[PDB]
């Protein structure tokens, strides 16, 4: 599915995420996961705009939020 | 080969999130490419405890503090 997949389409970038998705969060007990996702995080947003920077980061907070609150 | 590799070193992580960074930045230009990351981003760390979340989190408050001093300069 990833290795092939060109996506272009809104719903092509949906899938595309699901797999990536469900691809990556197989590793999530990993020692690893941790620092591997901070690496490719980091990697995967280096060229994004300040604004949507800023959308994923404030996100990740809120998720921090919930995650105080549980 | 993303979809056959299954990751157990830490090299094998660190091959893997190379893999994973040459296809997704391909994508960089689409006018969908935030919006599909802030929900990868969301969905992949959604499991992580607070302080792994934290060390994530600050990379990306960095990174953009970085962005604009460069923008300003």
């Amino acid at each position: 599915g990833i290795d092939a997949m060109n996506p272009s389409s809104r719903d092509d970038f949906t899938e595309f995420g699901k797999l990536l998705k469900d691809k990556i969060t197989q590793y999530e007990k990993s020692l690893y996961y941790a620092s591997f996702l901070e690496v490719l995080v980091r990697d995967v947003c280096i060229s994004l705009e300040i604004d949507d920077l800023k959308k994923i980061t404030n996100s990740l907070t809120v998720l921090c939020s919930e995650k105080q609150k549980q």
